[PDB]
Formats: C-alpha cells, structure tokens, sequence
C-alpha cells in the first residue's frame, strides 16, 4: 500500500476561501468526484485513484478547513461544508458526475445528488452515514469514545486539546496498521490545535439518537431519495464495519435500485486504507457501464 501522495495540487478559489484538489486523467468525459470526510483529505484517496485515472478525469478536493484547503474561522457546521461544495463544483463548471464518497464526503454527495439528480451519473459509496436511530447501533468497540466527542467540554478536550479524532480514531478504524509516513501525512493539517474545529464538531453533527435533529431530518430526506432512484450505485463493504456493518449492507443490496455490492474483506470504517486496490479496481470495471 501505497504512502506517497504524487499528485500535482491544484487550488480554485470558493467564496474567498482556496479549495486544494486533485484533478489527473483524460479532460473531456465525465469526471468522477472524490468526496473524504472526517478526519481525513484527498489523501484517503491516493490509491484508488491510480486505478481510475487512465480512463476517467479524477477530482478529489480536500473539504473547506481540512486537508491543504484555506482555514476560515467558522463553526464548520455540516451547512458550512455544504455551501463550499456547491460552490466548488460551480467553480469548475462541471455538468454531470460520478461521485465517489466516503463518510461526512456521502452526506455531502448524497445532499447534492438529490438537489441536482440529473447531473448524477453513478455513486460509489462506501461507510457513509444514516441515521443511527441509539446508541445500540454504534458499534460498542468505539461507543463511550463517541459519547464522550458529543458530551461538553470532555469532546473539545480529547479533540482538539489532544488530538484523538486524527491519533487514536484513525488508527482504531483501519483493520491493517498504519506506518508512521501515512501518520504524518494526516498529521500535517491539524499541527495547530485551533484548526482541529471541523474534526470536534463533525461527531457532534452525526444523526444519532434523533440529534441534532435537522442532520437527522436532512440525512433521512436524501436516503429516500437514494431509495427511489435509478442512478447506478456500487456499495463497499467490509466486517466488522462501523457506519455499515455486514447485516446492514445485506438490507441496502436488496432495497437499494441498482445497487452492485463489492465485499472488501476486513474493514472498519477507512475502507479505503484496507483495501485501495479492490476499491479501485472495481470503480474502474464499474464506469464504462455507466
């Protein structure tokens, strides 16, 4: 597995704010759109892309105060990173997409491909998030640490105080370990305590247990819409899962339409850092069909 990231970087301005991305492969098809969430970057993607890059343009930017995009002293509400992608993928002046998204990157695909259905070709999805209807439903390997991100003051102390969301998070959520270059790498963004904001109130925003209930309602009015569209979808796996455990990618590859499943092996919630070559691979045979 790879460590490097040798990708030419490449910044467009977002409402006064520079937005970093990766923009490799042939330009004039559709583009297949990257999407990290927390707390993670272009990065994650390092090596699924190579897979996709000789026949397809690949776009994967790093989310408005992550990654190597400009810092903005914000509360970094999920409407926040909303308003930065829309504006984004305006800025580029792309018409259709394929997404490929991840996480808080899967609310923010899904919340644009039910506000702009038409220009939605495909979604690869992978650990994404749903309502989480208790606290049951979280696996118990990571339930009082998740607790404790949305209890006061004890979440701001163990995330941006001590760093846990990027020092023991990461770690606890890839099956395989983690060399100390890949470390830094995810490292890098939040050397500052005070940048680690978006990575404390990502957690905070999860729709768990009915709250906050707007995030709930938000996330339920976009899995309808997945439920009802006929947009190709390829969903990625992995036991035990955190966000979608076995038993619920078995109940999402019979109610999702035009849903193709890909078993990944062991995996957690960074699939991605399990298994990139699979992931990759599949995203590759996938697309022409499209």
């Amino acid at each position: 597995i790879g460590t490097g990231f040798p990708f030419d970087p490449h910044y467009v301005e977002v409402l006064g704010e520079r937005m970093h991305y990766v923009d490799v492969g042939p330009r004039d098809g559709t583009p297949v759109l990257f999407l990290h969430g927390n707390p993670t970057s272009s990065y994650l993607w390092r090596n699924i892309i190579p897979h996709v890059a000789p026949s397809h343009r690949c776009i994967a930017p790093d989310l408005i105060g992550m990654g190597k995009s400009d810092k903005p002293d914000l509360d970094y509400f999920f409407d926040d990173h909303v308003r930065y992608l829309d504006a984004f993928i305006e800025a580029l002046g792309l018409e259709e997409v394929v997404l490929v998204i991840h996480d808080w990157g899967s609310a923010l695909g899904f919340h644009w491909a039910k506000r702009n259905p038409e220009r939605v070709k495909g979604i690869a999805c992978m650990e994404f998030i749903r309502p989480i209807p208790t606290w049951d439903e979280w696996p118990e390997f990571a339930r009082e640490l998740f607790q404790a991100f949305r209890t006061a003051d004890v979440g701001r102390e163990l995330i941006i105080d001590q760093n846990a969301f990027i020092e023991q998070v990461l770690p606890k959520f890839v099956v395989r370990p983690l060399t100390e270059v890949e470390m830094d790498h995810y490292r890098e963004p939040f050397l500052k305590p005070v940048d680690r904001e978006p990575l404390w109130r990502f957690p905070n925003e999860l729709p768990i247990a009915g709250e906050p209930a707007n995030i709930v309602a938000l996330v339920e009015a976009y899995m309808n819409w997945l439920h009802q569209s006929p947009v190709p979808k390829l969903l990625f796996w992995g036991t035990p899962g955190v966000l979608i455990p076995p038993a619920e990618a078995a109940r999402l590859a019979e109610s999702l339409p035009n849903c193709k499943t890909v078993d990944i092996g062991p995996g957690l919630h960074y699939l991605q850092e399990d298994n990139p070559d699979l992931i990759g691979s599949e995203i590759a045979r996938w697309l022409p069909a499209l």
